[PDB]
This record gives C-alpha cells, structure tokens and sequence, in this order.
C-alpha cells in the first residue's frame, strides 16, 4: 500500500492489504469481462492520498457516480470539467448555501475539502459504468470499514457526517467518545426532502469540532 496511499493511511490500512490487492484482482477481471469500472484505477484509493492524521470530518457516501467523468475517487465530488452536476451534488450545494450563506461553487471539485481534512469516503470504491451501486458486496466494504475503525481509534477528535439509512449502520464503529455522528437522509433527490434540506451539517460539524478542541473546517469552495 505504501506506494498507493499516503504514509499514515498505508499503516492504518495494513490489516486489509490482502483485500486491497484482492480488489485489484476484481478490477482486472471486470476489464477482462468487458464490463469496466469507474473511477480510474489511479483514483480508486484517492481519498487515502491526503493525510490520515489531518482528517477531522468523515463524509460517508455509498458508491462512486455511475457516469464517466463524475467519479474521481472522492465521495460526491466530480471533475472540475463536468457540467451539469449530478442532482446529489446540486442538493449538497443547495444546503451549503442555505447553511453557510456562501453563493454556489464555480465547479463540482471537492478536493479543497480533502486538502483541509474532510475524508470523502464511499463505503464501496468502484462501480460498473452507467450502473448505479453495482459493485456492492464484492469486497470493498471490509476495506472502507477498516479505514473508518482506524480513524475512530486515533488520539484525535472526529465528526462523521452519515448520509442515508445505510450510512447510519456505521454508528457502532464511532461510539468511542472522541467520535460524533450527524445523521440525516441522503442528499439524493429520492430522499433530499425527507430531512437533508435544513440539516445544517457543515455549520454543526464545525460547532462539534470546536467543542472537542479541534480546528474547524473552511467549507468555502471557489
Ligand atoms: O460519490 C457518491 N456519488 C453519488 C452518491 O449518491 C453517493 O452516495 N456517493
Ligand atoms: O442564507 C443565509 N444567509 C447568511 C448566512 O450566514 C446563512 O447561513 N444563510
């Protein structure tokens, strides 16, 4: 892993080295079968290329975007290029503006969040192109479970923003008093109107962080 991911993340993910390699073998066999995978191989583990020690907020999404160009190995982010935004990201940008009173971002690229210690983790790290949540139950779950347990274990505060019923089952792994869960319905249009709008997770996370003696997150995107 030492060559695929930042130093901290390589040590934290050591336990699932076997399983990362194994999911290597899965991507090879998908290309061989004529089904492909998003994101690019070089961006699958991309959420782990920013420092493990600097992570203070965990945003758990479920799967990479099914549309080529959307998925870039950071949950909810799209390529600077891409327009229009998937309605998921639009709904996240709605709430950002409502919560922080910033105007809408000029592109869909969330790397600045990654740079400031937001871990944009999908529970599953690949997807069959144009087929949503299609790589569930293949072996990613144990890899992203290992990442989360290792964040929760650190001598350091953590806010977990958990979007959707599925993301709420990760609460057991965050019971350690240094971790705090914010739960709401997923920003996907199917569920956005059931709780996500008005949920104020960006401002609440920073309140949480400051209460724990952590530096808050500059959420502002250009
Ligand atoms: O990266 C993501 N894209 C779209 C989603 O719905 C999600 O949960 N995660
Ligand atoms: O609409 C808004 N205006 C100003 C704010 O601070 C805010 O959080 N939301």
């Amino acid at each position: 892993l030492s060559e695929l991911v930042e130093r901290g993340w390589a040590a934290a993910l050591e336990p699932v080295a076997d399983q990362v390699a194994h999911m290597g073998q899965f991507l090879r066999a998908e290309i061989a079968a004529g089904r492909r995978y998003l994101p690019a191989g070089s961006n699958v583990l991309r959420a782990f290329t920013f420092p493990f020690d600097n992570v203070r907020v965990l945003i758990v999404g479920q799967d990479p975007y099914p549309t080529p160009g959307h998925a870039v190995g950071l949950s909810f982010s799209v390529a600077p290029d891409v327009r229009p935004w998937p309605r998921s990201l639009a709904n996240i940008f709605d709430e950002y503006t409502a919560d922080l009173g910033y105007p809408l971002p000029s592109n869909g690229d969330l790397t600045p969040w990654a740079q400031r210690g937001v871990l944009l983790l999908n529970r599953v790290l690949t997807v069959r192109p144009s087929n949503p949540a299609s790589h569930r139950g293949k072996g990613w779950e144990a890899v992203t479970e290992c990442a989360i347990r290792a964040l929760a274990a650190r001598a350091a505060p953590l806010v977990a923003i958990l979007w959707g019923r599925d993301a709420s089952t990760l609460k057991p792994m965050l019971a350690a008093g240094n971790c705090v869960a914010i739960e709401s319905p997923h920003p996907s249009p199917l569920s956005a109107s059931r709780g996500f709008f008005g949920s104020r997770p960006f401002s609440r996370a920073n309140e949480l962080l400051v209460g724990m003696g952590a530096e808050p997150i500059d959420w502002r995107l250009p």
